């Protein structure tokens, strides 16, 4: 239920909410566990708004769920883009969730009920600061230099 993203500019620990968003959880974890994200870049980085990643093709149009078919949204009145560091699934319309996800840089209430929030950054906030600071192509918002997710670590919760 906890994950760490090992990026080129630091580590970012994300806590996932499996109980509220179980399908989004299972998917995210399956992809992390199967090295799907290893190597992805952050293709869209919009200061004061959010950073996006999870697209193996790095174009912003690729990526797919562990099922190979987009799944449904899992909204919750409890989960909202109201604090900096909220993690959600990107989509191109209702129920078109694949593998891309993004991290907010601050409150973005106009995203609630449109994107599935499934996690939060609980450690590595300075890394978020690094990311938001990267120079981008003013027209496409793609960083001048590629920033990848090197590896991912899934924190096992004492059991087995």
């Amino acid at each position: 239920m906890s994950v760490t993203l090992h990026t080129d500019v630091g580590d970012i620990k994300i806590e996932v909410f499996c109980e509220r968003t179980p399908k989004t959880c299972e998917n995210f974890l399956a992809l992390c566990a199967s090295n799907y994200y290893n190597g992805c870049i952050f293709h869209r980085n919009i200061k004061g708004f959010m950073v996006q990643t999870g697209d193996p093709t790095g174009t912003g149009r690729g990526g797919n769920s562990i099922w190979g078919k987009k799944f449904e949204d899992e909204y919750s009145e409890y989960l909202k883009h109201n604090v900096r560091g909220v993690v959600s699934m990107a989509n191109n319309g209702p129920n078109t969730n694949g593998s891309q996800f993004f991290i907010t840089y601050g409150k973005q209430p106009h995203l609630d009920m449109k994107y599935t929030v499934f996690g939060k950054v609980i450690d590595g906030l300075e890394t978020l600061d690094e990311l938001e600071k990267l120079p981008v192509n003013e027209k496409t918002y793609r960083p001048l230099n590629d920033v990848h997710i090197k590896d991912i670590t899934i924190h096992a919760n004492p059991f087995a």
